[PDB]
């Protein structure tokens, strides 16, 4: 009968629970291994799902290959499966949609369909603090971006340019990496100098002289502490009780405390001007429902703004230096533009004159094409998503992944994509531009279409608002580098490959260049010890 088989189910169960633990832990790995494999083969039979990349190790998925070489990973998947495909990543299912259609499917997705803050809050909230960026409803984000943008105006950039210039010259004068008054040539690691120059120039201009002054003290170590807490590791283990995580948390409290100290001091003195982003957020951080940002939230939002601009910009100036190091022809061409626009150095650099340096701006544009700082952008899917002109459905709980930086490197959209060529942007020197209709999500009119193959600043509701600041900063910095120095590689060295494991696609260090003064006898004035 069949009842006697049912007895043997029970018997077999009892014999299973009595196996030697050698065989039993052997089975606790062999069962999920086999089940994973069986599940994938079953999955490939669904026609309402994008092809899923095969993987051996459950939960881990394609994490290794994706983690180390994501563009190579995407190209292989693209050849095998086309532009839409899925892969497992440390517990999650990522659906990749490559190319301009993918830009459109993700950046222009319905607010109800996808969530950025659901993807990122665990990465950023620990670092920035509560109440801001991804620790708040999207509508709050939209207004925060409006608040920050309102400090990032043309009139602010006119005032930031000499402050940024002052910092670059102070760095050339005082830093051990240069000391131009004492040395006429030297070797630097751009992954040491550019992060420093970046935080010095961004602090001075966006936070002001007090906050810049504090980076000359041991307080600077908190920034370094806070900086470590910004790592992909936060995606799997956002909070685990080790030391790294406590120095981070301490840094957040300590730095936000310093900003709040200055904010409350400015208000108690009625010392509220138009100097910096701090003045600006103090005068302009009331939401449309009338709720005012707290001083804590203002401080946290300052941290997020500085942190965002820090890693994107520092990686970008590093790459610019690295590409130009093997292109003395491009340095020469940029130097001639500087001499023409600044009347042989006699004109002081201003924001308006920066806008008349198309080749310098094209050099930034081309670096951002070859080295998009963020190789992958994510959203969590909130509701089932039908993929147009397919029968594909992306179910809620999945994640979508868009990669404009991958398209940046495709010969079909950029001929000879792997060649650094600033002249591919001749008569097209703008950081970005909308080829047509606009829309406003709450922080200004931006392009409605997100189909450009070039999208260094993303698009849609989550689009960057830092692009003009980053061009101002990079522009001032590279204008001074060009006028002051020539540089090249040590023998046999060339452009390093990207390190894709970090949060930005920074160069693999150490990435060293050799500088020499164009004018060995030129002195940088000012007092120093
Ligand atoms: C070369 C420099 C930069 C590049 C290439 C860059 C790139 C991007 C990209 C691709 C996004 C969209 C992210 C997504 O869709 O998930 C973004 C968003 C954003 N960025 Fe930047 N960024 C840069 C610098 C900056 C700077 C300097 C600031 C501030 C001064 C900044 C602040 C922001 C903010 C507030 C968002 C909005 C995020 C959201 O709404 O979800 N970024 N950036
Ligand atoms: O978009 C960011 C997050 C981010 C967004 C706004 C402000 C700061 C940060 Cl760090 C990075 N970023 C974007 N612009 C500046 N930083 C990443 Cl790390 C990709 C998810």
């Amino acid at each position: 009968i069949v009842g006697e088989a049912l007895e043997y189910v029970n018997i077999g169960l009892s014999h299973f629970l009595a196996l030697p633990l050698a065989q039993r832990i052997s089975l606790i790995i062999i069962i999920p291994f086999i089940y994973n494999i069986v599940w994938q083969l079953l999955y490939s039979l669904r026609k309402d799902r994008p092809p899923l990349v095969f993987y051996w190790i459950p939960w881990v998925g394609s994490a290794v290959v994706y983690g180390m070489k994501p563009y190579e990973f995407f190209e292989e998947c693209q050849k095998k499966y086309g532009d839409i495909f899925s892969f497992v990543l440390l517990g999650r299912v990522m659906t990749v949609y490559l190319g301009p259609k993918g830009h459109e499917f993700v950046f222009n997705a319905k607010l109800a369909d996808v969530s950025a803050e659901a993807a990122y809050a665990h990465l950023t909230t620990p670092v920035f603090g509560k109440g801001v960026i991804y620790d708040c409803p999207n509508s709050r984000l939209m207004e925060q971006k409006k608040f920050v943008k309102g400090a990032l105006t043309k009139e602010a950039f006119k005032s930031y340019v000499p402050l940024i210039a002052e910092e670059v010259y102070k760095y050339f004068r005082d830093s051990k990496n240069f000391r131009l008054n004492e040395r006429t040539t030297g070797t630097i690691d751009v992954m040491v100098t550019q992060p420093e120059m970046t935080i010095f120039t961004a602090s001075r201009s966006l936070l002001g002289k007090e906050m810049r002054a504090k980076l000359d003290t041991d307080f600077a170590y908190l920034y370094s502490d806070l900086d470590k807490g910004f790592t992909p590791i936060n995606f799997v283990f956002p909070n685990l009780p080790l030391e790294h995580y406590r120095k981070r948390d301490h840094a957040q409290k300590a730095i936000s405390g310093t900003y709040m100290s200055l904010i409350k001091e400015r208000r108690k003195n009625n010392d509220i001007q138009d100097r910096d982003l701090i003045d600006s957020l103090m005068k302009n951080s009331t939401y449309k429902d009338g709720v005012k940002m707290t001083d804590q939230e203002i401080a946290n939002l300052l941290i997020g703004v500085l942190m965002g601009g820090q890693h994107t910009s520092a990686a970008t100036s590093a790459w610019i230096l690295l590409h130009l190091a093997e292109r003395p022809d491009v340095q020469q061409e940029l130097y001639e533009e500087q001499m023409r626009v600044l009347d042989g150095g006699k004109k002081e650099l201003t924001y308006d004159l920066l806008q008349e340096m198309p080749l310098l701006n094209q050099t930034i544009k081309e670096t951002l094409r070859m080295h998009h700082p963020l190789h992958s952008l994510f959203r969590k899917v909130m509701k089932d998503m039908h993929v147009p002109n397919t029968s594909y459905v992306i179910p809620a709980g999945y994640h979508v992944l868009v990669s404009p930086g991958y398209t940046h490197l495709r010969d079909e959209y950029f001929p000879n994509a792997h060649q650094f060529n600033i002249h591919r942007w001749n008569n097209d020197s703008a950081s970005s531009y909308s080829v047509g209709e606009e829309v406003d999500y709450g922080f200004g009119a931006i392009s409605k279409g997100v189909s450009s193959p070039y999208l260094p600043f993303g698009g849609g509701r989550h689009r960057c608002i830092g692009e003009h600041f980053a061009y101002c900063q990079l522009g001032v910095l590279m204008s001074i580098f060009i006028r002051t120095l020539k540089w090249h590689y040590p023998e046999g060295k060339t452009v390093p490959p990207p390190d894709f494991t970090s949060m930005v696609t920074l160069p693999t260090g150490p990435a060293k260049i050799i500088w020499e003064k164009r004018n060995p006898e030129q002195k940088i004035g000012g007092r120093h010890h």
